[PDB]
């Protein structure tokens, strides 16, 4: 029993983590195999950042205008070049710490751990989604760019962040490991801002089969609703849509609650347009949208 | 710009998780040096559950009756004892991957990770807080015993909870690294029940520091306090009484907002007294407890 915000364990990770400099600049960098990745930003004076032209002022740079450092041993740096917003510096040392591991981009809703670090250091773990509107509610302070997002299937780790930026409200964007950002954000230091958010239905719908599971109760009720008779309900409090392949998703949990998923539409409609009424639901008195179908089926199940 | 509540890297404490196998119970072991640490309870069929005598039921086992595991490798275990409730398995080879380590004990209101594991893996990492009623509200299944909290400071990584059992309510309840139980806990199964708890006050004060140090103000107020007001009105709700080396202890905080504690316990008054009033205070709706002064400053300040 119990329902915590879980991080995957991240010693796997840690293993990788190196400080890049160039310049001033200290950040991140990922360490796999013989390639450091890390924001291209890195190459960047603070004057560069306010109208940069990466490809000239990478080629300005030499490899040895690049130091990295893995604890107390400095790699020496034998090529660089850039995939879209990352930074590639091969290194001619593998990394004997590699875990086997892919590159993947992930979706608004989806969740993932974020370890953050400061001059290739851990400080610590935690646990995000991707908001609709592609930024992370992070925690990140100067240092911290460079410092990635990862899930671990089994043994292999699929890393699907890499911190560049905070927005003026204090959330964060990036990218993913192949220099793709997520949301409409550019690394250059210019007016950019966080559209409006929306709260993502199909993680608050898995929280909510997390609380039955746990003993909560309280919040069903009699009613039912078709999808569409919810859905209209859900947009007007800036829900996202339920589909239908997202009533798929609630599937496993609703057989091992014995609750229909248009039975919780009918319970969360409810909560929406009531309010909680003072009460609370796993020690919260919001609704919370960052746990996803899979995140509750692991945390209740090992 | 930020808060979340974050839990320290784990990476230190995963290479020591192994697997303890004593008949058909298996449950997680904490392997450090040459020694394995874990619930003496992993000796105990159900049967024995309800009034088992420890001394007892180990001097009925060999070395041979403790099957050890650590990844693909069986660690022969070579000698056995009990210190209070955790069980000691000595094996003839040192962890390599042993970190600089300490055992500690902690206060109620202080935090710590958990690395919840299950058939020696670890499966997640979060923050907990030691309850003033001494239980931590976790996330456990069966299979999780053995599972351990931990702070690192520096280099070294300080254990102070290893985990033992799930109450009634849900909660859940476990040892520091000498087998002392945190509460007036027993392994036994046997009728036990969390007292009723209270909210851990200082922390909610670094807490409202943290917002502030995020750049918010809407809470403040123009009033201060006496600390023995603060604490008559809070006690009514069920907070736990501030002490002056609480006060102390918020100092940093205070010297870096210039709020003075007294000034902050007043913005906790009107807290209490009016709620947020469909405002959030650093994402959450409720006033939050599970950060210590040191969490918050550490967390603003980008400590690796
Ligand atoms: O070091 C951080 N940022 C650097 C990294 C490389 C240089 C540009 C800058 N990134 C930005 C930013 C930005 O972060 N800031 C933060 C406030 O001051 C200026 C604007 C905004 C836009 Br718009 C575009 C970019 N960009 O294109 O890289 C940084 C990261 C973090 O998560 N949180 C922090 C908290 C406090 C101070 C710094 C950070
Ligand atoms: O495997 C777990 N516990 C086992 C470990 C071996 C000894 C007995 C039991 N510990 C307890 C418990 C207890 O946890 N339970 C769990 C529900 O059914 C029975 C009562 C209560 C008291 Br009172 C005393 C003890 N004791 O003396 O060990 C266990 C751990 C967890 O955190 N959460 C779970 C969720 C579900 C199922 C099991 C657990």
């Amino acid at each position: 029993s119990g329902f915590r915000k879980m991080a995957f364990p991240s010693g796997k990770v840690e293993g990788c983590m190196v400080q890049v400099t160039c310049g001033t600049t200290t950040l991140n960098g990922l360490w796999l195999d013989d390639v450091v990745y890390c924001p291209r930003h890195v190459i960047c004076t603070s004057e560069d950042m306010l109208n940069p032209n990466y490809e000239d002022l990478l080629i300005r740079k030499s490899n040895h205008n690049f130091l990295v450092q893995a604890g107390n041993v400095q790699l020496r740096v034998i090529g660089h070049s850039m995939q879209n917003c990352v930074l590639k510096l091969k290194v001619d040392t593998a990394n004997p710490k590699t875990p086997k591991y892919k590159f993947v981009r992930i979706q608004p809703g989806q969740t993932f751990s974020v370890l953050a670090c400061y001059n290739g250091s851990p400080s610590g773990v935690y646990q995000c989604a991707m908001r609709p509107n592609f930024t992370i509610k992070g925690s990140f302070l100067n240092g911290s760019c460079g410092s990635v997002g990862f899930n671990i299937d089994y043994d292999c780790v699929s890393f699907c962040y890499m911190h560049h930026m905070e927005l003026p409200t204090g959330v964060h964007a990036g990218t993913d490991l192949e220099g793709n950002f997520y949301g409409p954000f550019v690394d250059r230091q210019t007016a950019q801002a966080a559209g409006t958010d929306t709260t993502i239905t199909v993680n608050v719908l898995a929280w909510l089969y997390a609380a039955v599971i746990n003993g909560d109760r309280w919040f069903l009720n009699r009613f039912t609703t078709t999808l569409n008779d919810f859905n209209l309900v859900a947009m007007k409090y800036n829900y996202e849509p339920l589909t239908q392949d997202h009533v798929d998703i609630l599937g496993p949990l609703s057989a091992q609650t014995g609750i229909a998923v248009l039975d919780m539409c009918a319970s969360l409609k409810e909560l929406l347009q009531n309010g909680m009424n003072g009460r609370t639901i796993l020690g919260s008195a919001l609704l919370e949208d960052e746990f996803t179908p899979f995140d509750v089926v692991r945390q209740c199940s090992g």
